[PDB]
């Protein structure tokens, strides 16, 4: 199927700080614990109900769980072990086979005091969030991870966003000053599965505590059908690809939640924090950082909001110039007055050639090397209406590829077979700085690679001869003026 997606759906292992125990919904006889769960919570038992292991207190809170309209909402409950007096943060969520509990201890009263600190301090900052000028993500992305590093005490946090690619690269960071800066260090989009990408569209925040903590196993019984899901559970263990990823990085522990958007919802960047030691962060500031998440993706969706309203508000002009444009007499009014098919288009020239004469605007091919650039695209391209690319060199055209560091993306539209109008565009510098390796797009997630890359070293990758790519947009405004000068010079043929 979807390589790796249910070796972690279902992949029967949790990480050491607390522990996670499925149940039956009527029976409340445990369908799995984990091999971790006697001893921690002060001790034993297998199919038998929970209630019988902690104080009647926390049998009134389960049940009032269980019987919640909306069981997301009474977490965290909270619960006291009867043997031993421990607290645990209890946080439950129904799956297919039943429910699933688990269990945090909390801290050693002391730090409450603080815990409730840094609660207040979550919902100022959700506030500051929202008082934000937009049109800055800059400066969103920057508010974000001071104040979640505030928030939680990790020593690196930055904001990692998704490029069409699904490659990804850190677009803000702050950290302890000591350690080596990961701003501007793109990765290649192999090293978040898509299946782990979709995956947290569902689940929204993930905390590993320490890597080299040797996972615990579930108890089955062998009756259940297959190992259950453990998605939704807070102590997943990761798999082992990724652990080793981290102990790699330098990152021992980590917390890590989803940037999310809503058109039916997709995943446009990460917040990812990283500990140099272990660290766990009680389960209250999970939930409000998550409710921060929440607050940056919407406030993100304004800024997306605005980018559209202010494109087709451009749209709109290119229109106003689309109608001027078909008041013009003559094909070569289209260079010869004011606004030119050099603004249709954002663009480093343009040319229009029509009936053996040469009419270019900008920077441009010669005479002769238009010819042989038109020779080119009838002998391989007849049969596409036009074409654009960022690399006559790429694209395969060759010859004025080499004689172009002035002109190296091309956009053209067939009016006819005879006459075609042009917009080039010059190389202009991307250096990308890859952090150990590049994106290979032809790479795709293996689901049984089971190792990592092993450094992350920065290096500059430099594409040498590529302009900045057509949108959709330039090319919608080609392909339309193309249609309406088709029409327009078959009207004019026919009238004379
Ligand atoms: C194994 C051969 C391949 C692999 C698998 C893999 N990766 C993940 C999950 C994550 N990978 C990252 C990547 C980053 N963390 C960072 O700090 C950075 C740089 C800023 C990157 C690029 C992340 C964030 C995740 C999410 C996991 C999390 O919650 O922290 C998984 C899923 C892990 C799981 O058990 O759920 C897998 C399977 N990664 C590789 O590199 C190999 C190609």
């Amino acid at each position: 199927i979807t390589a790796y997606l249910l070796k972690i759906q279902r992949g029967g292992f949790i990480q050491p700080f607390g522990s996670m125990i499925a149940v039956d919904e009527p029976s409340f006889r445990i369908l799995a614990y984990s091999d971790n769960a006697r001893d921690m919570l002060g001790i034993f038992a297998l199919g038998t109900d929970i209630r019988t292991l902690f104080t009647h207190s926390s049998a009134v809170l389960l049940e009032k769980a269980f019987s919640a309209r909306e069981i997301s909402l009474m977490n965290p409950i909270w619960i006291h072990s009867r043997t031993s007096g421990k607290p645990f943060y209890g946080i439950l969520h129904r799956i297919d086979v039943g429910i699933v509990i688990d269990l945090e201890p909390a801290r050693t009263a002391l730090s409450i005091a603080g815990a409730v600190q840094s609660q207040k301090l979550a919902v100022r900052a959700i506030s500051q969030l929202q008082s934000l000028p937009g049109g800055d993500v800059k400066l969103l992305c920057d508010t974000v991870v001071e104040s979640v590093r505030e928030l939680t005490g990790y020593d690196r946090v930055m904001v990692y966003r998704f490029h069409e690619d699904e490659h990804g690269e850190v677009v803000a960071e702050t950290k302890r000053p000591d350690l080596e800066p990961y701003i501007g260090l793109h990765y290649p989009a192999t090293d978040i599965p898509q299946a782990s990408r979709f995956l947290f569209k569902q689940n929204r925040v993930r905390m590993i505590v320490d890597c080299h903590a040797s996972a615990v196993r579930v108890v089955q019984d062998e009756a259940l059908v297959q190992p259950l899901c453990l998605v939704g559970s807070t102590l997943r263990a990761p798999h082992g690809c990724h652990a080793q990823y981290m102990a790699n990085m330098g990152s021992t522990a980590s917390l890590v939640m989803a940037v999310i958007i809503n058109g039916s919802m997709r995943l446009w960047g990460l917040v990812v924090c990283h500990h140099t030691s272990a660290r766990c962060i009680p389960f209250p500031l999970r939930y409000a950082c998550e409710f921060l998440m929440q607050a940056f993706g919407l406030q993100l969706n304004m800024e997306l909001q605005l980018a559209a309203q202010s494109l087709e508000k451009r749209v709109l002009r290119t229109q106003t110039l689309l109608c001027d444009m078909l008041l013009r007499d003559s094909p070569t009014g289209i260079v010869t007055q004011s606004p030119s098919i050099m603004d249709l288009v954002k663009c480093d020239g343009a040319a229009l050639y029509y009936q053996g004469n040469y009419y270019p605007l900008g920077v441009t091919p010669t005479e002769a090397q238009i010819r042989d650039i038109i020779e080119w695209l009838l002998a391989f391209h007849r049969d596409s209406t036009g074409l654009s690319t960022d690399s006559l060199a790429d694209a395969g055209y060759p010859g004025a590829a080499s004689l172009g560091d002035a002109v190296c993306g091309m956009a053209v539209a067939y009016i006819t077979e005879k006459d075609f109008l042009f917009w080039f565009r010059s190389h202009t510098a991307k250096e990308i700085k890859w952090g150990g390796a590049k994106h290979h797009p032809e790479d795709k997630d293996d689901g049984q690679r089971m190792h990592p890359r092993s450094s992350f070293k920065a290096f500059l990758e430099v594409v040498k001869s590529r302009s900045l790519p057509w949108e959709n947009a330039e090319m919608d405004a080609i392909h339309s003026l193309q249609l309406i000068l088709r029409d327009s010079f078959k009207d004019a043929e026919h009238h004379h």
